[PDB]
């Protein structure tokens, strides 16, 4: 079979919480007043929700709600309790309240509202020193919630919320986020296609914080080459050719030798025989600006086949391609 695998931080951060902090299952939400929730306009739709700008009359503050659409009280009961168990922490969005709504009969999740700018906006503009600023801040998001027992699992630009004038970032929605639990198998049908970390492209299930530093990297590396997404797969099989095209067969190979993963023999006829390249083949003269030898050494090691060998949260946040940002 596959050999297992482990993460190599924050290993046991959960056997060692009481079991109330991760059995979200025997969570009691506690309700606050629906009618301190005025609706004011939809702004999005998704498969397991609709999310409305609203106001809160108790303070005449603007707050967003998430209406959950009708899916199991686990799924329900997990984005809550993980919610609540990251509440504070830094640049995590935080829970104001949850209601039952009287409408669709589910629980409607109040967030503090954030002044995002346009994201399309916020690609177009962001320089060198910006796109370096964000980054770290999402690195702190990353690692509290991984030093708290959670893994994301959905880290895409549309998750990060920046409201600009305010030079502020939170990190949303974690309607997929777990609880990491040293040996567990998880579900590998996780994140969007372009975000996909290898080990869930290959069908490796015993994996861990990790995953959010592949996607963490492949948003680093849309940023910074102006191409988004950067592996724009045309399925979940293209999407891992992309990925080989760049980083090689030979240590895809090695990867799933070392795991002792078989690759779907779907891949036989699509996957064929690439080099790795060098990142200074992506760099042309609309993006190196962008560009510095540490944002693409920071980039190679956020990449990697080998959800062990990518960066940590924290080991990446002492990386010298954050020299330059201002500390506060
Ligand atoms: C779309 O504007 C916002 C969204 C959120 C949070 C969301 S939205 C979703 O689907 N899951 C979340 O946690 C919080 C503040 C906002 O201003």
């Amino acid at each position: 079979g596959p050999v297992p695998s482990r993460a190599r931080v924050y290993t046991d951060v959960n056997t060692h919480r009481p079991r109330e902090y991760w059995d979200y299952e025997s969570h009691v939400v506690e309700w606050g007043n629906q009618d301190d929730y005025q609706l004011v306009r939809k702004l999005g739709r998704g498969k397991y929700s609709e999310v409305f700008e609203a106001i809160n009359i108790t303070n005449n503050e603007k707050v967003v709600v998430k209406i959950l659409k009708p899916v199991k009280k686990k799924k329900i009961k997990r984005e809550i309790k993980i919610l609540e168990n990251l509440r504070g922490g830094p640049n995590i969005i935080t829970l104001a309240d949850i209601v039952k709504d009287p409408v669709s009969r589910t629980p409607a999740l109040v967030f503090e509202h954030v002044n995002n700018t346009d994201f399309k906006q916020l690609y177009q503009t962001l320089t060198d020193y910006d796109i370096r600023f964000y980054m770290y801040e999402i690195l702190k998001a990353l690692d509290y919630c991984h030093s708290m027992g959670i893994m994301h699992r959905d880290v895409k630009p549309h998750n990060v919320m920046i409201d600009h004038e305010h030079r502020k970032l939170r990190l949303i929605d974690w309607g997929l986020a777990e609880f990491y639990h040293p040996g567990q198998e998880y579900n590998v049908r996780v994140a969007s296609r372009y975000f996909k970390g290898p080990e869930l492209l290959v069908d490796y299930q015993m994996y861990d914080y990790s995953l959010d530093m592949w996607s963490l990297g492949c948003m680093l590396a849309s940023m910074i080459f102006r191409k988004e997404p950067f592996f724009h797969g045309h399925d979940n099989y293209d999407q891992l050719v992309r990925i080989a095209k760049v980083l090689g067969t030979e240590d895809l190979y090695d990867y799933i030798d070392k795991y002792n993963i078989e690759l779907d023999p779907r891949f036989n006829d699509i996957l064929g025989r690439h080099s790795r390249k060098r990142w200074e083949r992506f760099v042309h003269s609309e993006n190196q600006h962008l560009v510095s030898p540490e944002a693409l050494d920071f980039l190679d090691k956020l990449l990697r086949y080998d959800h062990q060998s990518r960066l940590t949260a924290r080991e990446a946040m002492e990386h010298p391609y954050f020299y330059t940002v201002v500390k506060d």
